[PDB]
């Protein structure tokens, strides 16, 4: 164990090891600090979780975040630098903190050159790619959720209403989305970059489906097929039937081959969509795409997202993780 030591911080205590020094309050949703790692002479971020043992919910939280953390190895993905805990044992455990690189803003503070948004959006579908080998939806991809430093290096994290990046399908409440969700928020964030404007800014669900089926068009036969709900069908049946507008015209003055790639992103029937790993052969990002260093990840166990365990013991597998941690060369 190294040595710890406390202060307080804007009414929360923080007991850290000795390694991090000078912490600055960052921001809150758990809270976050600035330091300066010692060990490494890096700018980090330091997030104490609040509440993580609270509740059965919580715990399985914390669980779900410190695992899958843990897990992502990726250029283009956050990455967990070191976790700690000042508890001594098992006992005495309750706080969990979690350090990774201090990133220097996020793609919402930043219209793009065409190059710019080449270079961003690669990097994104890059990350995607990697975390969709492992099962893992993102389902939360917006400007915000980007970190990006100076040298328009940019990494996905997860912390401008985060509807707006939402595929069609989770504002129709489909049960069995799946990965193309993302690459719908990634379209639309592309879009928002070629333009400097929201592309769906609705005000609520209805609203923003609304908005949507006026750029992609009402659902054709082949999607309306594989609707189940009644209801939902109901709904898309009783709706004027709009064409798919000329994305062209819509984005008349983008490069054509980003006008392209968001054609294949924003199709409506998410089986239609181009997944991340052939985005990243499209055209469009022949200046970047590498196909031997576009890395998939290592197999990922959520088995544990079914289990129904105590809050005691959520709470031992965390300790465990913290405890297996080792940090990255
Ligand atoms: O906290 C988070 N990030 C920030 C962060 C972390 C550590 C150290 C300092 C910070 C600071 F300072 F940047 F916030 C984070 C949490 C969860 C999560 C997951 C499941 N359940 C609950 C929460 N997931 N992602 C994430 C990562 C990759 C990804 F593809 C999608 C999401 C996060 O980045
Ligand atoms: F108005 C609509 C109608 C369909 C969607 C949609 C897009 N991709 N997949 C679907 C879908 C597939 C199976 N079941 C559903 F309920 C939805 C989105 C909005």
């Amino acid at each position: 164990r190294p040595t710890f030591y406390r202060q307080e911080l804007n009414k929360t205590i923080w007991e850290v090891p000795e390694r991090y020094q000078n912490l600055s309050p960052v921001g809150s949703g758990g809270s976050v600090c600035a330091a300066f790692d010692t060990k490494t002479g890096l700018r980090v971020a330091v997030k104490k979780l609040s509440r993580p043992f609270q509740s059965i919910i919580h715990a399985k939280r914390t669980y779900r975040e410190l695992r899958l953390l843990k897990h992502m190895k990726h250029e283009n993905v956050i990455g967990l630098l070191d976790v700690f805990t000042p508890a001594r044992s098992l006992e005495e455990f309750n706080d969990v903190y979690l350090v990774t690189h201090l990133m220097g803003a996020d793609l919402n503070n930043i219209k793009l050159t065409d190059d710019h948004v080449q270079f961003l959006i690669y990097q994104i579908l890059r990350g995607l790619k990697y975390i969709h080998s492992a099962d893992i939806i993102h389902r939360d991809l917006k400007p915000s959720n980007l970190a990006v430093n100076e040298d328009c290096e940019l990494k996905i994290l997860d912390f401008v209403a985060t509807r707006w990046y939402r595929a069609p399908e989770i504002m129709l409440n489909w049960m069995h989305y799946n990965q193309t969700v993302d690459i719908w928020s990634v379209g639309c964030i592309m879009a928002e970059l070629l333009t400097g404007r929201t592309l769906f800014p609705g005000t609520d669900h209805i609203d923003q489906l609304k908005l949507i089926l006026r750029l992609v068009g009402t659902p054709g036969a082949e999607l309306l097929k594989k609707i189940s709900s009644e209801s939902a069908r109901n709904y898309i049946q009783s709706l004027t039937q709009m064409p798919k507008m000329n994305f062209a015209n819509v984005f008349i003055g983008a490069n054509p081959l980003a006008v392209d790639l968001l054609e294949k992103m924003l199709v409506l029937d998410s089986d239609k969509r181009i997944t991340a790993a052939q985005a990243l052969a499209h055209a469009y990002f022949a200046q970047y795409h590498d196909p031997d260093d576009e890395p998939v990840a290592d197999p990922y166990d959520q088995s544990f997202e079914s289990r129904d365990l105590l809050i005691d013991e959520w709470k031992s597998l965390t300790y465990d993780e913290v405890i297996s941690f080792v940090p990255p060369p």
